[PDB]
This record gives C-alpha cells, structure tokens and sequence, in this order.
RNA sequence: AGCGCCGCAAUUCAUGCUGCUUGCAGCCUCUGAAUUUUGUUAAAUGAGGGUUAGUUUGACUGUAUAAAUACAGUCUUGCUUUCUGACCCUGGUAGCUGCUCACCCUGAUGCUGCUGUCAAUAGACAGGAUAGGUGCGCUCCCAGCAAUAAGGGCGCGGAUGUACUGCUGUAGUGGCUACUGAAUCACCCCCGAUCAAGGGGGAACCCUCCAAAAGGUGGGUUGAAAGGAGAAGUC
DNA sequence: GACTTCTCAACCA
DNA sequence: TGGTT
C-alpha cells in the first residue's frame, strides 16, 4: 500500500507448466473478454460522461456466466484476479478522459491478490520460505528473495503463524501484507516459456505496520473508517440479510483490530512546525535545500547540490551527457528511423532517489515535519524564466546574444525530471514521516534565496488555514 | 573561437571554527558557497560494445548518547536497478529485408576519425581502446565523404504525351532471424550447478597468542550505493 | 523517456 | 477452496 517488494519464485517443473497452461490459456483470454464485453457494453457513453462507473458492473458482466466451456478449471480467486485487473483498467481510463483497449503486452496477464491471505506460507525441510497459493494449494514454489527483503516474508509467515495460534482474533487488517502479484517476468533464449520465463511475486506492504506506534496509528485510521462506514450506512438503507452480516464483519474486524501485534518498537519520529525544509528546483542547479525556522526568520542551514549528492556528484554529469547524448539521437533518428530503446539505464530514477533520501536525512538531523516541494505544472515556467534570467548575466542588453547563449545552454543543459523527483521525495518523507507541503517558487533570486523564500511563504500560507 | 563540466589558485563569505553574552567578533584549519582568472600545477573529471543468483549498502535484541549515532550477540536468500574495478571482443555462417544513388553546386542536431607493419583510393595482419581538437565533453570546431536534412542547375536515354520515368551494381550504409566464437568474474585458480549448489586449493596485509630472537598459532580483510511494484493512457 | 490515473479486503463458509 | 459487500 506504501512499498512493495519483490521476490522469484522458484519451482517444479509441473507446477510451472500447470500455472502457464492456466494463466496464459485460461486467464489471459478471460480478461481480454472481460475488457471487450465491458467496451462493447451499452451505458458506456452515460458512464464516461458522467466519470467513474457502478462499482459492480465487471461481476454483473460476469452475468454472461464466466463458466463458459472455454473458462472451466480456474480457482474462484483467479476469476476474482480477472474481475480487479479489468476493473482497474477501466476505472484508471475513465478517469484519464475527464473505446476498446487491448493488452500492452505479450506476456500473460499477471495475477490480483486484494486479500490479504491466498499466500499461505511454509518452511520446507530445507529452510526456505516456500509459498503456495489459494485454489492451486498442490502448487508449491519456493521464494528466492534479496536479505534486504527477507525480513517482510519472515514477518509475513509470522504475522500468519500469529493469528493462526490465536484462533483468528488478530484482526487482517493489521497483517503488513496487503496485495500480492503473481508477474511472469521475460526471459532471453528459446523454448517452453515456463522454462525460458520467470516468475516473480510482488508483495505490497505498508511500512508503518512494521513497527509498533505506526501500527496504532494504522490502527485508529482503521478504527475511523470502520466506525464512519457502519454509522453512515447502518443508520440508513434499511438493511437487509446481507448488508447485516457486513455490519456484523465490519464491527468483529473493530474489536479484532485491537488486540494488536508483538511488534518492533521504534519511536515515531516527531518534527517541528516550526522548521520548514525548502527544496527549491531549478535549471542551473536541479535542487538546493534549505532548513528554515519561521518563528525567529532565520535559516539553519543550506544545502547545494553537491552536498546532498556527496561521493555521488558526478552521477549528475553522467546523467546531462546521457540526456544530451539521448535527445541528440532521438532528434538524428526522428527521420522516419527506429533505433534501439537507447538510455535504457535508469540513472535518472537513481540519482532522484538519492536525492529523496538526502533531502529525508537532512531534514530528520534538523527534525523537520515539513517538506515544501513545488508545484509541477508551475515548473514548466520557471526553467523557462530561468534560462534567460541566466542570459541577463552574460550578456545584459544584447538580445541576439542572449538568445544564443540560450540555445547554447539548453542544448548543454535540459529539464532534469522534475517530476519523479517530486514524486520519490514525497515517497522518502511519507515513510520517514515527514509531511510535504507545497509552496510558490519565487522566479527570481539565487537558489539559497529561492529555497528559503519557497519554505517561508509555504509557512506564511499555511498559517492562515 | 563558443558552450557545459572537472580540478587549481590567489579573493569575499557561511552552510563551517572558535568565545561566551547565544548573536555578536575574528580567523580560513576541516566542511562548503559565491561569473574570479588560469590549465607542467598533478587534477579531478572522461573511455566503443559485452561478461558474475558478484561484494557492501540488511532485520531482530541489548547498550552510552535527547536522538543522529558507535559497539555487542543471533539470523541471513539469490528480486529490480546505479556506479567503481578486472576481464573478453572489435567477429564467423547463412539466409532474408530496409533507405539511398545520371552528373554539378551550398553542406546537415548527417557519416567516418586509435597504434604499428604491408598496401593504391580500397583493404590484409598484428595489437587495441588515455580512439580527431581544449584538462574533459558537445547538437561546437578540423579533415575527408556526403545519395542516404532541407535547397538550386542542367544532362542524356523512354514516354501517343499533357502525366511520369531509367541511367542500379558483382553499389553504399543499416535492420531482423537462426546457428557458435570469448569473457559467466569482485583478491586469484581448479571442479560442479544455472528452476539452485556449492565444494576445494591458494596470494598479500593486519590483529590475538606461543614467544627466546628466529619461526609457529588461530581470527579478520583485499570497492561501494538505491529501491513502490503492477496495469492501463498522454505528450 | 517524462507525466497521468487506479488499485493496494477482511471475515466467514 | 470459495463467497457477498
């Protein structure tokens, strides 16, 4: 729900080819009708226009009875896989749009756990942490996974053995597993693609479930939806027998939630609202951090590019040659040409999150509880009317000079990912605990100045709300 | 010459250091910042393609420390990525299949650019990435080609011709499929596995100890970092 | 390749 | 293993 790890699965020869034979024979043409059926399907132009769609128009389109002689020998949780992918395709494209779709892909369609549970696990003869899956129990695999990830499967296996011996009175809700995925991944070479194809399972956890405090906090953000939930519906729609057996659940799953886990007890980080962490991103220096307490106006300290980078600077330069390099061949090769998928590395990616969890470091140091980001769609101007602002540096008052000392300058230096960027900061203090709060980026001053300004006027801002 | 980056150096500061008054004073030692000029100063940046379930970046528990952190003991697994090294190769057999070409001008976000011997533009062989130029790189500059960016001129040989064509070969430059040539590594080597599986032998350095100097003992090390994944679209 | 959406069940049979 | 919200 907040992380997701990853591990391959490792397994009998059988048990992969049943697993293939099921998925890309039974499964994957399953979704593919579900996805043509439900384009196809009338009311399409009222659901589109009006945004979103009913809740349960997948599994009343599986009215047309699933169990059709070419859908027989599937597990119920299967059919339910089919019915999440389906239903988040078209929930995700009738949002995009404020039409048939098809597959992005050749490889089988992967499989939706939204359980908790259909991952039992075990512990072969030979230590290894095996997993088999709901309705396919006689498929037993083995996990093959990083130590920096094991630890999630032995607390996964844990967390089950914990309510197994207590005759299920902890609650599900609590368990650090959320989701799993059953991917098959691509393999180079010829031959069966069970043999030649990997299989790999993504397990979504949330991370404050894995200490103590954070499981109390997850707790009474369960405790609240759970209460609003039954007091909105219960007090009104009259009920039936069905809805009741919901209400009967979703007060067993209340009472169930607090006799709560052995847990690791790691304290909950605590910041100030006081002290603001301005990250302030631009064009010369993609960001520069400041630590700024508003109460006394002053500024704790500064952080350029190069410090938060540290022994990873030259990553940056790496990364300007490389997106000069890729815009330089995508622009040659735009004659009607189609080389290869060029810059495939993801240094981009890694040097952002190098930068989150800098950014993260310095800001717990100086016990910040806030993290002041930019606005996305502003950006687009700002490295726009930083450019020339650089210009007037150079050559003040010599217009064609300017101008080409802008070319010069963009064609050295581009837009570098201000987006996911964004995006891993705010995963990084998510996690850590660190609120992200967004400010306005004055266009003009110095990067220190542009930091400190952005996390002042985000404080400024919200003290009035 | 231009731009970007690296370091260097005198220059001014704090984001740093001291001092007590806890925000003021001075210094530049560490850490860093700022268009301040330089590149024999040693100086940090930078190499074409490919090679490891490769090592470290871990979790639990107990400690001093307000945490941040450092030590201790147990466990350990291999997933996906980013560097840093070392190593291997600058290929072969075939099939197919793209784009382009009468000739002449301008030359593009075009192509090519290493070393030593043979040799005629063209290439063979032995090496091989400190592969044209600045410290390094470029969509910049140099040289050659330029039909394979746009543009312009004028030929023949065909057209009922009004329309459009051929001047195209033992052509140039690319893409794909299948087979096998080398590396399948993280201090080195041999053996074996690649849906699991490690086992063994060695080399330098440091430490505990026997010590009587010498010699011997066991232990540890011989690069590190990051992660939220699936699915579908927008440019 | 860089952005834009959606999901991230829990008890009972 | 399989099921309704």
């Amino acid at each position: 729900s907040q992380i997701t790890i990853q591990a391959r699965l490792i397994s009998f020869e059988s048990n992969r080819q049943q697993l293939w034979k099921l998925m890309a024979d039974l499964n994957t043409p399953l979704i593919n009708e579900l996805l043509c059926q439900l384009g196809q399907h009338p009311d399409f132009e009222k659901w589109q226009q009006k945004g979103k769609l009913p809740s349960t128009v997948v599994s009343q389109l599986c009215q047309p009875l699933k169990t059709d002689p070419r859908f027989a020998g599937q597990p119920s949780r299967l059919y339910m896989s089919a019915i999440h992918i389906v239903d988040y395709i078209y929930k995700s494209w009738l949002a995009i749009q404020k039409i048939l779709l098809t597959r992005s892909s050749s490889l089988p369609f992967p499989l939706v756990f939204e359980t908790n549970e259909d991952m039992v696990w075990s512990k072969n003869q030979k230590g290894r942490l095996c997993v088999h899956f709901n309705g396919l129990s006689d498929l037993i695999f083995e996990v093959y996974c990083g130590n920096r990830q094991l630890h999630w499967f032995q607390r996964f296996l844990e967390d089950q053995q914990t309510k197994r011996k207590s005759k299920n009175q902890h609650s599900s809700g609590l368990f650090t597993l959320r989701n799993g995925h059953l991917v098959w991944l691509e393999g180079e070479g010829k031959g069966e693609p069970w043999n030649l194809h990997h299989l790999t399972l993504y397990c979504c956890v949330d991370n404050r479930l894995w200490t103590e405090e954070g499981t109390e906090i997850v707790r009474q953000e369960k405790a609240d939806e759970i209460t609003k939930f039954i007091t909105n519906m219960k007090k009104k729609s009259d009920l039936s027998d069905t809805q009741q057996a919901l209400i009967q659940r979703k007060q067993s799953t209340l009472t169930r939630i607090n006799n709560s886990f052995e847990r690791p007890s790691q304290p909950l980080y605590q910041g100030q609202s006081h002290i603001l962490v301005g990250v302030s991103l631009g064009l010369e220096k993609p960001a520069t951090v400041a630590v700024v307490d508003a109460i006394a106006n002053k500024v704790l300290a500064y952080r350029s590019i190069k410090q938060l980078l540290g022994d990873n600077y030259e990553l940056l330069n790496r990364q300007r040659r490389q997106q000069q390099y890729l815009s330089h061949e995508r622009h040659k090769a735009q004659k009607n040409f189609s080389p290869n998928q060029f810059g495939a590395s993801e240094l981009g990616q890694h040097i952002d999150r190098l930068l989150a969890k800098a950014i993260v470091a310095l800001a717990r140091t100086y016990k910040a509880g806030s993290i002041v980001l930019p606005k996305l769609g502003d950006m687009r101007e700002v490295v726009q009317s930083e450019i020339q602002a650089i210009a007037e540096q150079k050559f003040p008052g010599y217009i064609e000079g300017q101008q080409k000392y802008a070319k010069q300058y963009r064609v050295n230096v581009h837009r570098w990912s201000y987006g996911r960027l964004i995006q891993s900061i705010q995963s990084k203090a998510a996690q850590t605990g660190i609120v992200i709060e967004e400010g306005k980026q004055p266009i003009r001053g110095s990067p220190h100045d542009k930091a400190k300004e952005l996390a002042l006027s985000a404080y400024n801002l919200r003290l009035t709300r």
